């Protein structure tokens, strides 16, 4: 029974999960894809059992019969008495940053600028941008509203690719894993911070986590958060500390998936797991870390408390929320009831 398959996104999620393979006693191993909707299908298949998804491919995933299983809980200022896992989740917020010094860049003259991009299909890098400027333009030439841009998993051929820089050795360019330098939150906030796109598109927890000696990586040493700006949809731009009043909206957590038929079983295994992994697991600082990953969000977003039970045992429907599951069909439009695979 008792034995999850992991399925890890590129080469550097593969190591992260062959060291929780083997610090787990193989109670957890490793199936590797090089996109996540391979990922989505190995599961499909029945060759791996779970991985950690953001919204916009739960969306993709739930279609084809899959169910959230646990959330990504931070840590939050409110619901204080309950244990992490027992714990509402409150979802993050999607913002457009820029650079402080580009002055007069707002959200009404983002036309023809240069933009980076979690990837393709993502909640925040993707969906909620590209449906307001869809919705605002009414015209579903996305591809076509920005100069440049990096968005991973986008023809590397095209306009939505012209940005990104691939690996070490120019190789991979574009694709939709870690292997891509601009991919990710992190990726799409170092390709602002570098001055390679006018806009990122991430999350409010990015631009904290990566200025102000939050992090150490080499690029992001110097990064000052004075040195940002949030556009808000009233036109207006704003302090990074005032992302409550100006943010594109709120984003439900990444999630565990699985084939329904494993649901169960994959519950309680990743429950133990994270005693003996997570924020205060037995062998955490110790022997092996969930969470952890300097700053690269593998497998799980780096600042999570814990994976948290859902409560009311939603459908990724009512886990998505009707607010955004709309947004996401009218942008999908542009691009129909079934599985895409
Ligand atoms: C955008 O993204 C940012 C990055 O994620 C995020 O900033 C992050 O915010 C979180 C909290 O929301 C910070 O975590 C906090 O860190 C501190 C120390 O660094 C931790 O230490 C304590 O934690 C305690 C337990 O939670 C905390 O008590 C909490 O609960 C009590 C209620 O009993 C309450 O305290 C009250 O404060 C009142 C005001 O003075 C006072 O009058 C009253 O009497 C009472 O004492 C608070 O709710 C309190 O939080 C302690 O106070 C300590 O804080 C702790 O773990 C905490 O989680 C991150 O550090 C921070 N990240 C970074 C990198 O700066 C933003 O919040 C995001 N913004 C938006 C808009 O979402
Ligand atoms: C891009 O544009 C498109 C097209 O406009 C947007 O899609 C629309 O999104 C709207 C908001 O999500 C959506 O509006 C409708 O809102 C009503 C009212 O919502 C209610 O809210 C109450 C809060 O007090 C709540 O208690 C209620 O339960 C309820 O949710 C919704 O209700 C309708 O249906 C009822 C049937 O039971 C009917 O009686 C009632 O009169 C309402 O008509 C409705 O479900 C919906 O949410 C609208 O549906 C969307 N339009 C289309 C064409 O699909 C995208 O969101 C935009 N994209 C982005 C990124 O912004
Ligand atoms: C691998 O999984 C097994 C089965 O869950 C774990 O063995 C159990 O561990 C619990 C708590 O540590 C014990 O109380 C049980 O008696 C064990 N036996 C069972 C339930 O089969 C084991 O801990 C896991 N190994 C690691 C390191 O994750
Ligand atoms: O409009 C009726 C609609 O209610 C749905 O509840 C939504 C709600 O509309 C949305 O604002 C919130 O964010 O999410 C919940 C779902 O969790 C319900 O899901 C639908 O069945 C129904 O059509
Ligand atoms: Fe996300
Ligand atoms: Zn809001
Ligand atoms: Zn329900």
């Amino acid at each position: 029974y008792t034995r999850v398959v992991w399925c890890a996104v590129g080469p550097e999620e593969q190591k992260k999960c062959q060291q929780w393979s083997q610090q787990s006693g193989q109670n957890v191993t490793c199936a590797t894809a090089s996109t996540t909707d391979d990922c989505i299908v190995l599961v499909l298949k029945g060759e791996a059992d779970a991985l950690n998804l953001d919204g916009g491919y739960i969306y993709t995933a739930g279609k084809c019969g899959l169910v959230p299983v646990l959330a990504e809980n931070r840590k939050s200022s409110k619901h204080s008495s309950l244990d992490c896992v027992l714990r509402p989740t409150e979802g993050y917020l999607a913002v457009a940053v820029v650079k402080k010094a580009n002055e007069g860049l707002t959200w009404n003259s983002l036309k023809d600028k240069k933009s980076c991009h979690t990837a393709v299909d993502r909640t925040a890098g993707w969906n909620i941008p590209m449906g307001l400027i869809v919705n605002q333009t009414g015209s579903c030439a996305f591809d076509e509203f920005f100069s440049q841009s990096c968005a991973p998993g986008a023809d590397p051929k095209s306009r939505l690719c012209a940005l990104c820089a691939g690996d070490d050795q120019g190789l991979d360019k574009c694709v939709p894993n870690s292997k891509e330098k601009y991919y990710g939150y992190t990726g799409a906030f170092r390709c602002l911070a570098e001055d390679v796109g006018d806009v990122a598109f991430v999350k409010n927890d990015t631009v904290w986590e990566n200025t102000n000696g939050e992090s150490t990586a080499d690029w992001a040493k110097n990064l000052k958060r004075e040195d940002f700006r949030l556009l808000c949809l009233d036109g207006t731009r704003k302090p990074v500390t005032e992302a409550q009043s100006c943010h594109l909206a709120v984003a439900p957590n990444h999630a565990v998936v699985s084939r329904s038929d494993r649901a169960a079983h994959v519950e309680q295994v990743l429950l133990h797991q994270q005693a003996l992994f997570g924020k205060n697991g037995k062998n955490c600082p110790d022997k092996f870390c969930l969470f952890k990953s300097e700053t690269k969000n593998l497998l799980f977003n780096d600042n999570t408390e814990c994976l948290a039970k859902l409560g009311g045992r939603p459908t990724y429907e009512e886990y998505l929320g009707t607010e955004y599951v709309t947004a996401i069909a009218n942008l999908k439009k542009c691009s129909l009831e079934a599985c895409a695979f």
